């Protein structure tokens, strides 16, 4: 029957050792979970199966019924055959002509082996080799380039039947140079004597197919896992990313395009008049042979075999069929009558009465000669005297010459005075054909076709397919070859136009022959296939999106982005988690759901002309802003990378100019720019500021950001965690210059900046560091964000507790949320990937015979090897130039990020910035810099309103006819009394003359209310 | 999109970008900059404009005494904005320029397929059909070298243009944060005056 | 080799970058704010 | 196995024939040559890195 | 001669520009447009 292969049939692709790396290779492999044909030895059985590419043989048995295998083309003594057998002494591999039985086997007797019934005769024996449920045998047999490979594995397993669900890589155990084809495979079984009763065992056959497999190697080098790229879209995504585990996201893996279903050839809907020539009533005499010019016509030269009756034809150029492909400017048909025995003279190179004096073909003739007996038409009782032939002539005729003169031939020296007489002969003789002549003397009509090809259009030439509409087809319209779908068109083509061209030279439409209809050619549907996945860790469920594909080509949903299957469309909207496109994002309720994105929760503010919202309370929030400052200072050597340790390639490379100096200087420039970037961002302080040994900061705690002495690197817990979170080699021609500033030195710079901002506020950035108590510095920053300093002093304990809580939470968030340092990880990954691709391009041939320079130099002489070495040199030069350009662009992006980071350090750390959201969401209080590998993390401490209360509001207060406006803050009304408060904090105060200023009167200001302005001087 | 090219639709549609713009406009007219800072605090728009006047060093009273004049001037300027946009050609040129540059880049890239690059013909099918393998492969390689060089030049130019657009988008985001989400005291960052 | 794979990867990167640019420029509001039904803005007109 | 490869497509180890042992192949040392110079005016004495 | 032909919706050539007739025609041919906007355009190179 058929069993499930599960994950078996994987073998080591080669003797190459790999440790802890994923390797993708395309070889003959058994597909995962494929149907494998399994047979039971016992009958209540060894059929001959084909071999094809390869065979995976699985054996579940305890008494070793399966003793051997037989490979070959005919499996008999007629042809050489391969035989592997286990006779209980050793495995014997014999390539000889064996005559196997209809049921060859090894008969085991009572236990001892007694009978060997596998073969009866051994012939030629070209090759011979000898090598010395509860168990599982796995074997892979393949035959490639004359080498036969056996991969073996033993795995003890307890199972009733079928393959176990366990992954085992098959180690190659035998490799033999057999040299003979294998098209049939037969297994050998051990027959148990009772009449035979085979043991109860299961043997499984799985055919190898060309498959791409991603195999995961471990530190030992064993293949611990594998992925079949063609098994399903999730495995194809794993192969595309070169990783077994894929994170949540969209991934473009391959492209779907519809192949043409069938080919249609379209050609215009007059025939050459060959009937007028061969079936003419009268034919000319040979001396006056007739010539018919044929032109401007199409002819069916295939039927020459039946252009006339009882014909006899011979072509001296190519076959009559090939005449049908060919075209010619003119065809000539010469025709005449002669005797049967003279037809042999109508051939190139002949001499005789006819060839010499009547009709002469050239020695290089390439045409056709056709002749048929015309006795019934041209012979007459009494003699047909119409047909004549020239018997005398003073010289032979030149090819295709015609002579119709009738001058008396003067055979002697006397004149003939124009009359026949002695030695004065009329030059023509009649054949006088009579029906009773022998066939040699009967008349034959003859047609000679000559094919001229001069300098002009070939107007004489030698298919039409049914039109199909709205189907992807490969079409041929009068020599226009293309692929697409043909649909009805509304374009009014002018009568002389055959095909329509859309802008940028595209074949948009064509008028069809025999119908004159204009058909629009829409290119066959093609689009990438994207894979929606919530991540293999979360779920193996997968959705598929065909980009720009209508839902007509193989739950479904049609979107502007294309046809998406595997995800259910849901009307209600959610925040986007996976991007699809066209405003649609897609995992919920144990399934993938596709929805239109919801841009935000709807929040309408209750606007009123007299209503205000004042924050009665606030909160301190610390946010991280992570900015890359530099990339790895990579350096390539153009000479070594392109031309490896060889003088010959170096001499040719020198002919390409100063490319290697330009590329090296460009990389040197980016490396110097990286050093300058780090220096600009971090070295903004003239002096190194040191935090006081006593952390008396009025209750503020900076333990998470101040450097920790106990750690052996003067780094704070937060930056130490950042270093621990981000995770990161010697090549040929490639080096990584170390950064000018060490991580310890960069951390010391960050600590100095942090000490300076903690102790002197923003003064150290402006100039000399002036000590100021941290609560007083916080009060100045609060005054800077429009909140009176008394608010902090009245709430110093609350603010310090909030600050410490936020500082703890931010380290927790950095430690708990992945991809927080993803911006820094991305640049490291991009640099590493570019380096990896550049090294990988060394193994690309670029059209050369081999990628490795030594092989092409050793096997080819320098005069010919120079072109191959040039192909490799130009390919490597182009690759290095591309890598340098990618690095230059990436360095420009990194420099922009570093400039932003330097500006943010100058305006958010060295000072308090009033730019909104430049230093974190909310009113910016301060920032703390932290070092990170190739980056800086800014901890922005910001002030955010927490509790908001409504208040009735008046623009001005009317007192004794005068209008009073708040000097600072706004007027508020809790519902009984009016007060003056700062806008960013609810601290109501009685309306007085010291906090309000009088302007104009009450009859100009619109929307004001009456109240009493208490004058402090009055009481 | 007929020669192996594709134009992926933008993630945010025209209506959804308009909805984001409408939300920002409502936030500015209803809360001033408080919605950008955090929770939206309801503010009277004349009072919000009065504090914005206070932000540029002009006392709040001048707006209240001249509220009608300011409103008339603001409405007239907003009306003039439509006239300026609709009556000045090339006013939207800064966007049309990038759209045209992308279109020209695609047009040149697909016109480069018509190029021979020294091969006997630009069309791959005819040269493959009419040439034997050991010279057809040389011609195909020459066309592939030319086409790949054209594609790489187009990709590099697109990357440079993308960097320029990335800088422009960063400036636009900074302008949205500083001018729209708040009030900017850096002169000429959000217009003259 | 993977020359065209590099080109396709770069083009995919620029497309994602355009998406990120639009998201960064326009999605600066956590919640969609709706204008009040009545336009009582003290004489200022926002109909345009 | 007969020879080992690195993470990249480069050979890190080989199984030496004639002894059946494992030999690590390290790319033999190479590097750039830089010259520390205070300037022709200051001094002609230079150092080689 | 090089001619810039304006094919209408019907495919009929409704107008043409002789690229060598005059510098304005050279500008029209270089711009690949029948109407050139205000400005300076580089059409060809003069050499002795
Ligand atoms: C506050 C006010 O007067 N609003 C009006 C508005 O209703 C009208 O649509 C617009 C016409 O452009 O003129 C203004
Ligand atoms: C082509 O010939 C067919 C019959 O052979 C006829 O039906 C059709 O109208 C012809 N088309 C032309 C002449 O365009
Ligand atoms: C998978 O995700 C869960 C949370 O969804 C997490 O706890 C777990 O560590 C993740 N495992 C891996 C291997 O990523
Ligand atoms: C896509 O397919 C649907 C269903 O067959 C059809 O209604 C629709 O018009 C098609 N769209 C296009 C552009 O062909
Ligand atoms: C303000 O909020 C903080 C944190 O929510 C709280 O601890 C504090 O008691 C609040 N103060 C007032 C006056 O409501
Ligand atoms: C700051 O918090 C840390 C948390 O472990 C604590 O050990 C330290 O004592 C705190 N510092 C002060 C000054 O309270
Ligand atoms: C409003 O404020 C007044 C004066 O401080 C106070 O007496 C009164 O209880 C408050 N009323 C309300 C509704 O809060
Ligand atoms: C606000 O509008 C109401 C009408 O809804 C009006 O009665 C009141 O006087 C207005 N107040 C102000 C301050 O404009
Ligand atoms: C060298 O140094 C001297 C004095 O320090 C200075 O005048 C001169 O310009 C420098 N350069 C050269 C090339 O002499």
């Amino acid at each position: 029957a058929y069993t499930n292969s599960f994950t078996r049939g994987v073998y080591y692709p080669d003797k190459v050792f790999r440790s802890s790396v994923l390797h993708s290779t395309q070889d003959l492999f058994l597909p995962f979970f494929s149907n494998v044909t399994w047979f039971h030895a016992i009958h209540v059985d060894n059929p001959v199966l084909p071999f094809n590419d390869g065979v995976y043989f699985a054996s579940t048995e305890k008494s070793n019924i399966i003793r051997g295998w037989i490979f070959g083309t005919t499996l008999d003594s007629k042809t050489q055959s391969l035989l592997i057998v286990n006779n209980a002494t050793n495995v014997v591999i014999k390539v000889c002509e064996f005559q196997f039985c209809n049921d060859p086997f090894l008969g085991v007797y009572y236990w001892m082996e007694s009978e060997f019934r596998v073969y009866s005769s051994a012939n030629n024996c070209t090759f011979e080799y000898v090598s010395q449920f509860k168990n599982l045998r796995e074997f892979v047999f393949k035959n490639i380039d004359g080498y036969f490979k056996i991969y073996s594995k033993h795995t003890p397993i307890n199972l009733v039947r079928d393959l176990p669900q366990g992954f085992s890589a098959l180690e190659p155990l035998v490799d033999l140079p057999i040299g003979i084809n294998i098209t049939r495979f037969q297994t050998l079984l051990a027959l148990h004597r009772s009449g035979w009763t085979a043991g109860a065992a299961a043997y499984y056959v799985g055919y190898l197919q060309p498959r791409t497999f991603l195999l995961k190697y471990n530190e030992n080098g064993t293949i611990t896992d594998a992925v079949d790229c063609a098994l399903d879209p999730l495995s194809e995504t794993k192969c595309t990313l070169k990783s077994f585990t894929v994170e949540k996201g969209i991934y473009q893996t391959s492209n779907f395009r519809v192949q043409p279903t069938e080919s249609i050839v379209r050609f215009p809907n007059n025939l050459c008049p060959f009937d007028e020539v061969f079936n003419a009533t009268r034919f000319a005499s040979v001396y006056a042979w007739n010539r018919k010019r044929i032109s401007n016509c199409v002819a069916d030269y295939s039927v020459l075999y039946n252009f006339a009756p009882f014909s006899a034809f011979k072509c001296y150029g190519v076959s009559p069929t090939k005449l049908n492909d060919l075209c010619f400017t003119n065809v000539y048909a010469d025709s005449f009558v002669i005797r049967g025995n003279e037809v042999s003279q109508i051939a190139p190179g002949q001499t005789g009465n006819i060839a010499d004096y009547n009709y002469k073909l050239p020695d290089d003739f390439t045409g056709c000669v056709i002749a048929w007996n015309s006795n019934k038409l041209d012979s007459k009782v009494g003699g047909n005297y119409n047909y004549r032939y020239r018997l005398f002539r003073k010289s032979n005729l030149k090819p295709f010459e015609r002579d119709i003169s009738t001058e008396i031939y003067q055979a002697g020296n006397k004149p003939c005075n124009g009359v026949a007489g002695v030695n004065c002969y009329f030059p023509l003789q009649s054949y006088g054909f009579r029906p009773t002549y022998g066939v040699g003397h009967q008349p034959y009509r003859v047609v000679v076709l000559s094919f001229e090809l001069l300098h002009a259009p070939a107007t004489v030439c030698g298919k039409s397919t049914n039109l199909v509409k709205n189907k992807c087809v490969n079409f041929n319209f009068n020599g226009l070859t293309g692929t697409g779908v043909l649909t009805e068109s509304n374009k009014k083509f002018l009568p002389f136009q055959q095909f329509g061209r859309d802008i940028a030279d595209t074949t948009d439409a064509v008028r069809d022959p025999q119908t004159l209809e204009i058909l629009d050619i829409t290119p066959c549907s093609f689009g990438g296939v994207s894979v929606i996945t919530p991540g293999t860790n979360t779920s193996n469920q997968v959705a598929v999106l065909y980009q720009d594909v209508n839902c007509t080509e193989v739950n479904v949903f049609q979107t502007r982005a294309g046809c998406l299957i595997g995800a259910e469309h849901v009307n209600n909207s959610y925040e986007c988690d996976i991007p699809i496109g066209a405003g649609i994002c897609a995992v919920a309720s144990q399934s993938i759901i596709a929805y239109t994105m919801s841009l935000g929760a709807e929040n309408s503010v209750a606007y009123s002309n007299n209503s205000i919202a004042i924050p009665t309370n606030f909160t301190i929030s610390v946010t991280t802003e992570i900015l890359p400052v530099s990339m790895t200072k990579t350096s390539v050597d153009c000479t070594m990378y392109i031309c490896g340790d060889s003088t010959e390639c170096s001499n040719l490379l020198l002919q390409y100019g100063s490319f290697c100096t330009q590329l090296n200087r460009a990389l040197t420039g980016i490396a110097v720019e990286q050093d300058k970037n780090t220096q600009e961002v971090f070295a903004q302080v003239k002096q190194i500021y040191k935090t006081p040994p006593i952390k008396d900061f009025g209750g503020f705690n900076f333990s998470q950001i101040l450097p920790d002495p106990s750690k052996p690197s003067k780094r704070s817990p937060i930056e130490d965690l950042l270093f621990n979170k981000v995770t990161l080699q010697k090549f040929n021609g490639l080096t990584v210059l170390p950064p000018l500033l060490t991580d310890e030195m960069i951390a010391q710079y960050t600590s100095a900046l942090l000490a300076g901002t903690i102790t002197s506020g923003w003064t150290f950035g402006a100039g000399p560091a002036l000590q100021i108590p941290f609560p007083m510095q916080m009060a100045y920053r609060f005054n800077g964000i429009g909140v009176t300093q008394n608010v902090l002093y009245e709430n110093q304990k609350l603010i310090a507790n909030q600050f410490n809580s936020a500082i703890g939470k931010i380290q927790d968030s950095l430690s708990s949320t992945p991809s927080a340092l993803g911006k820094l990880q991305d640049v490291v990954n991009q640099n590493a990937q570019a380096l990896n691709t550049l090294v990988k391009q060394l193994s690309s041939n670029f059209g050369a015979i081999s990628s490795v320079l030594n092989d092409i130099l050793s096997r080819l002489d320098p005069p010919e090897a120079e072109v191959q070495i040039d192909r490799l040199i130009t390919g490597r030069l182009q690759s290095l130039q591309t890598y340098v350009t990618q690095q230059l662009i990436r360095a420009a992006e990194i420099r922009a990020s570093a400039n932003l980071a330097a500006t943010k350090m100058s305006e958010c750390v060295l000072g308090q910035s009033k730019r909104v959201d430049f230093c974190g969401k909310g009113y910016h209080l301060m920032s703390f810099p932290q070092s990170a590998p190739h980056g800086v993390v800014f901890l922005h401490v910001t002030y955010v309103p927490a509790q908001e209360k409504n208040f009735t509001t008046a623009p001005a207060i009317c007192h004794d006819g005068k209008a009073h406006f708040p000097r600072e803050g706004v007027f508020v009304s809790n519902g009984t009394h009016w007060f003056v408060t700062q806008r960013n904090f609810y601290e109501p105060q009685i309306i007085t003359t010291d906090n309000t200023f009088v302007s104009g009167n009450c009859d100009v200001v619109i929307g004001i209310v009456n109240n009493t302005v208490y004058d402090p001087l009055q009481p």
